[PDB]
């Protein structure tokens, strides 16, 4: 139908906006601490600690499948990256500190994305 096409165009355009959001967020992680899944070879007990792992590569796979229906779902995944790290790692670690800086700096990017999504429908 013409309605299914129009909806598909909306999802395509959301995906395009979320791809730019993801790029901006990932620039706030220049050390690439959150780029890839925590290795279960190198941290074999990770899943005993963290029940829903997340990372930027995994978000990019979901994005390119148009697997984010709205900004809320995308933010949920970004928040898991931060929140998983801040639980698994102690406060006095490079990992925890990197998460705090990503959270703080990403808030700015996400604040305006929420406006662009409400604005452009």
């Amino acid at each position: 139908s013409m309605e299914q096409v129009a909806m598909e165009l909306r999802l395509t355009e959301l995906t395009r906006l979320l791809r730019s959001v993801l790029d901006q967020l990932q620039d706030k992680d220049p050390a690439r601490i959150f780029a890839q899944p925590v290795s279960l070879k190198e941290v074999p007990d990770y899943l005993d600690h963290i029940k829903h792992p997340m990372d930027f590569a995994t978000m990019r796979k979901r994005l390119e499948a148009q697997g984010y229906k709205n900004l809320h779902e995308f933010e949920e995944d970004f928040d898991l990256i931060i929140d998983n790290c801040m639980k698994y790692n102690a406060r006095d670690t490079v990992f925890y500190r990197a998460a705090v800086r990503l959270r703080d700096q990403g808030g700015v990017v996400l604040r305006q994305a929420r406006r662009e999504v409400d604005s452009i429908g």
